């Protein structure tokens, strides 16, 4: 059990600049004391100095919590008006752990004018402060793992508990994974049905796959809106600006009427418009390598008859493994250099821009081999003839002293590639994610009274790295892209993916439990830029499915064009119909509208009109007029 | 000048059922007296009985106006909170004429439980009440016409005055017409440039026309939102239900917490799903006639050599004129019968459904001849061979006693048709709209003291019909469809349209001034279903332009398919970019958010933490720890 410790600061001290390190330590202690948090100090690993900080006075902390809740309600991020006095607001809803931890973290690091102290390491006057991290709970982790590992389905209460404990981002990711796993069932069902009844490359399968993709996307959007409203986060616009921000001037904010720094959006749009040449450059760089190694593989495997073919067959795999990391790193460095000068105000926008910049690289790294195999190899077996000859010539130049074989296309290559990507890639990915990092950490670790165990545990936790949710989102997005794009060439893929997803729904949890330290609980409204990635992947799959089903079934061009047209237009019509049907039917919006309603409700001219100046006289004159007529 | 009269009721009395008519008259007088409005009675045309009604007590009317304003603010249709007491709300903003007239009309006709009396003629117990209409003002009409006829451009003040006087629907229509006229300038500019420099059937012209169409649509949507917020109408949801409504049960409204009748939306969607067979049936019915008369015209004009060709050349025009009205009437009756059982709650939804049902008929009536000429005649001159032979055979059967000529396609047919539709159709439409109805009314008209002139004027106004804004909207939509669809075949069209639009911007006003009586001032939020019509017309034109430019320039199919693909994808990309750019940049939303913001703001555990219980001691022990290290 934790010893009442709220936050821990590492504060590594190098051997050199000892006076500067001591000055930083005393300044940090002074700042934390003047903020109003109780602090201690203990030993580090070998040169650091671990310190523990916690809240001292519960009453002032409760007052600050109430003020933060009032501000959040005032800014419009929640729909429940708090009580006027602090007598039941903290009793009707207890202060959850995540909210208290987030408030403490915001107190620790913020500008001195409004917050407590700018203890952020990126200030350039606060160095040697390596990281600030909270502490894990062993009993809760064990109970959560045991409960989750022995249940066939997960109700909303588990996701609510995850939101209460670990914040909103992890809960959103787990809810998205649960929804994806639940919606992946129908894919598997009718894919297995088609594989049993029909054959390979079926048009109906592609059409129904597009329909399922659009239906799932719309339903997930609606459920995401509902969940965002339920948890009381909406447009979380209120975040503080990044320290590295450049502004031309300061004006008056039209909403709050406060002086804020203003940067025109036209300059930002003009800077953003330059992304296209970067995309083209990375596209060319990745293609010129992937195609080359793939062609080398086709040469080595297909057209060759010399001994020792098995030994030489591993050349392109190690070539890719050695080569693609450095190209990816150079391109990522260029993308970071580009994004640094974009002048993004909020940190979340900066992270979204970085994710969008990386997405193209991950997309091609995942799909270029399949695209080359399915669009260049199977339909046209003669376009690759000179490239092969090229390689053959080099073989002669390599030999300096060779038999060959007539080239014939093998239709089973795509099935083997899809089977590999569906089974072996998933198995290797799970092994790398779970087993090896724990073994590495344990091997690295192997090589006062009543508190030595706690100190050892906190040191071990400080040794570990920080957990990130971007990787899991990227993996799930790539899996969905595979399903939406290339499932028409091997219908049994989805079923296998389903099984993997189930294991992931627990495996990722284990990754949080033991192999990483608890992240800082942040608040987010949506999953982020992944919605656009999902939409683009679905749209591109809607075309690629029909292109593959026509080009891999003398291949008239007009037939392929007509198939692409029909598939795309059917996808658009289905999307419109699904959107209309869903819009015709959300408790969250109704609740917000009702709350707003309740809040609002809580607060010849004169003589003409004199002739018949009565009731009986008018009726009498009307009767006389009727009788005269 | 009006004699203080607010509203006029006709109350025609037939010769038969005199006792029933008298009973209705006395009941109506009693109801209007018990509501609280001063009423008179005068002579009619020959058997009717005109009555005048006005508000009696200004104080109670002002109180009702304030209550209505408070209710409107409470329901969320306006963003300005009224004053607590009636001392400056009626002084800061004077009660406009349109609002007072609308409130009086709502008082006159409404259910007796909440309103004054159900004087609506569609109640089946209130007959012989032909119509309730307000009175025009001659001085204001003359001044408005004189001011508008002598200004090159119109500022927002004129539209604001129109909104103040004639309500919101007419003001919205005039604002839309002004925006369309202003945005039609660039069309004319580069169309004239292309006609001077390039030749006919240019691809760049079609691409830029699509770009202009999407840009104009997005800008109009933004301006419409801004104008709707400015005038204090938003989601005008608050309208009373139609008397002819069928409900399964009554439940609690989630918003206002009041008992309202509930009809499930799934049944309505299922009923709406049957529209497709009706559309197909009307499509076939219109095509089977238009194609037949067009083919007869081609026979008579092209392949014939007998005398008296000019006399026989007018056969298909009179054939269309005689034939299409009855088909249109039958189809409209069927559509009305279908829409009556749709069970639409609000009257505006019913009108929108009727407009959407009619739109297909007007669309094909306008565009079928051009489609047949541009897609069947010019590219393939041999598909029409047997149809011609068919007609020729009948000629023999007609002769019962003939020379012919070899059939050759004339490329100038499309230019002549477009020139006709651009010049002669507009001239004839303007003449029919303006000149003939006034002459007909004057010819029909030709064949107590100090008030005879007013009685004659009111009788003449009662003679006229009711003004409707649907026709002008339909005409403008069809004009925009022509511009977006078939301008690539004759670039000089847009310029001519521009001139016509200018005249219309005054001509329609004249139509309101003299040829029609003032409509009941209603409130609307948007133009209605015309947004979907504009979007569909633009999307279809984006394809039709490229199809025409490729098929009318040995016509390989793959080239046409590729052209269609490229044009549609370019249109989609341009639409996405324009939407993003516009969203990156609206004062109305900012004002509403600021108003909402202001409204919201108006309201080993114990001993571990004891070892260093201070500030100086912590620093001293930290220094000792550092020294020991
Ligand atoms: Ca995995
Ligand atoms: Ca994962
Ligand atoms: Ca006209
Ligand atoms: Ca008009």
């Amino acid at each position: 059990s934790n010893f009442g410790v709220d936050f821990v600061i590492h504060y590594k001290v190098p051997a050199a600049e000892r006076d500067e390190a001591e000055a930083g330590f005393v300044q940090l202690i002074r700042a934390l004391t003047t903020v109003g948090l109780a602090t201690e100090v203990r030993h580090g690993e070998n040169e650091s100095l671990l310190v523990f900080v916690k809240v001292a006075s519960p009453d002032l902390f409760a007052k600050q919590v109430y003020r933060a809740r009032l501000g959040d309600w005032l800014h419009g991020v929640r729909v429940s008006a708090p009580h006027n006095d602090i007598a039941q607001a903290l009793q009707d809803e207890p202060v959850v752990e995540a909210e208290r931890l987030r408030l403490i973290y915001l107190m620790i690091t913020k500008p001195h004018n409004e917050g407590g102290a700018g203890v952020t390491p990126t200030n350039a006057k606060w160095k040697h402060v390596e990281s600030i991290f909270p502490l894990h709970s062993h009993s809760f982790n064990k109970e959560w793992i045991k409960k989750w590992s022995s249940k066939y389905t997960l109700e909303q209460t588990d996701i609510d508990n995850i939101r209460d404990k670990f914040g909103e981002s992890v809960a959103f990711y787990f809810a998205f994974l649960r929804s994806y796993f639940r919606f992946l069932v129908i894919p598997s069902a009718f894919g297995f049905g088609a594989w049993l009844l029909l054959g390979q490359f079926s048009y109906l399968y592609a059409l129904l796959c597009g329909l399922w993709s659009v239906v799932f996307f719309e339903y997930w959007k609606k459920q995401e809106v509902d969940l965002a409203v339920q948890w009381g986060v909406r447009g979380v616009s209120i975040q503080q600006s990044r320290p590295e921000f450049e502004w031309e001037h300061e004006a008056e904010d039209p909403i709050t009427g406060e002086p804020v720094k203003v940067y025109p959006p036209m300059k930002r749009v003009k800077t953003q418009l330059l992304q296209i040449p970067f995309a083209l450059a990375c596209v060319v760089a990745l293609g010129a390598l992937i195609v080359t190694c793939n062609s080398l593989e086709v040469f080595i495997n297909e057209v060759y008859s010399g001994p020792g073919k098995q030994y030489l067959g591993f050349l392109p795999t190690i070539f890719l493994v050695i080569g693609t990391p450095t190209i990816s790193g150079v391109l990522m460095g260029a993308a970071e250099k580009l994004n640094a000068m974009e002048n993004y105000a909020t940190v979340d926008a900066h992270d979204a821009a970085l994710i969008q910049k990386q997405f193209v690289l991950n997309f091609m790294t995942s799909y270029m081999a399949l695209f080359f195999t399915a669009f260049v190899y199977i339909p046209f077996g003669h376009i690759l003839h000179p490239f092969l000859n090229f390689w053959r010539a080099t073989a002669q130049t390599l030999t300096f002293s060779l038999p060959t074989r007539e080239f014939q296309i093998n239709p089973a290559r795509i099935s083997n590639q899809m089977f590999y990507f569906t089974v072996t890639a998933q198995i290797v990915n799970f092994a790398t994610e779970v087993v090896v990092p724990y073994i590495k950490q344990q091997a690295f670790q192997k090589a006062h009274e009543e508190e030595a165990e706690f100190l050892q545990r906190v040191r071990e936790e400080c040794t570990l790295e920080e957990y990130d949710v971007s990787g899991d989102y990227r993996e799930m997005v790539m899996q969905f892209g595979y399903v939406a794009m290339f499932s028409v060439a091997w219908p049994l893929a989805a079923c296998c993916f389903l099984v993997n997803n189930w294991v992931e729904l627990r495996s990722d949890a284990l990754k949080i439990a033991i192999s990483s330290r608890r992240p800082i609980p942040w608040r987010t409204d949506s999953i982020g830029p992944w919605l656009t990635a999902l939409s683009f992947l679905s749209w591109l799959g809607s075309i690629t499915s029909s292109a593959i089903v026509y080009l891999c079934s003398p291949l008239k061009a007009w037939g392929l064009l007509l198939s692409i047209l029909f598939a795309e237009h059917f996808y658009l019509v289905v999307q419109l119909a699904v959107r209309f049907v869903l819009s015709k039917l959300s408790p969250g919006l109704q609740k917000e509208r009702k709350e707003r309603f309740q809040t609002k409700k809580r607060l010849p001219e004169e003589m003409f009109w004199q002739r018949q100046r009565g009731m009986q006289e008018t009726i009498e004159i009307g009767r006389r007029m009727i009788e005269q007529q």
